């Protein structure tokens, strides 16, 4: 469990991989992986989309019961589900979709959510079609997040502008 291997050390706490979230997951065996979720867990794209058909589809089958049943998170909030094959939890976290007019403000408590668990195998926050800058969301991760994030960043060119954002 939470075989992290070829992680580069930023922070005390915050280290970045240039893979893919779902191939991680798969060979890391994390306890928890996060999904960059919507307010509906309509997993349609990016890496909800992804990891949910790592899932067979499982995902969005529970995501879909539990948002029946319960109703939609909040922008800046968290559930945990079933990690499925991919981990043994999924903490499927809301971040502001800037794209739509939310908050960028809410990113810091998007990424507050990731201090209730010890490790996390996690994205960027708030990136693709919600529309916050990379190199802000790593920005917020590192001052916002205090127990031990696992970043994987899958374009190489984006990976390398926030090594280089963040060392240099
Ligand atoms: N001190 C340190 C630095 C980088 C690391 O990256 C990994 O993939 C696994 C653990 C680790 C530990």
């Amino acid at each position: 469990v939470n075989s992290f291997s070829g992680y580069l050390k930023l922070t005390d706490n915050v280290y970045i991989k240039n893979a893919d979230i779902v191939e991680e997951a798969k060979k890391v065996k994390p306890t928890v992986v996060v999904n960059a979720a919507n307010v509906y867990l309509k997993h349609g794209g990016g890496v909800a989309g992804a990891l949910n058909k790592a899932t067979n589809n499982a995902m969005q089958v529970e995501s879909d019961d539990y948002i029946a049943t319960n109703g939609p998170l909040k922008v800046g909030g968290s559930c945990v589900l079933s990690g499925h094959n991919l981990a043994k939890h999924c903490l499927h976290v809301v971040g502001p979709n800037v794209n739509k007019g939310e908050d960028i403000q809410l990113l810091k408590s998007a990424y507050e959510n990731f201090n209730q668990h010890e490790v996390l195998l996690a994205p960027l926050l708030s990136a693709g079609i919600f529309g916050a800058d990379p190199i802000h969301s790593l920005r917020v991760c590192v001052d916002t997040v205090r127990t031990n994030v696992y970043l994987a960043v899958f374009d190489k060119n984006l990976y390398d502008k926030l090594v280089s954002s963040f060392l240099e």
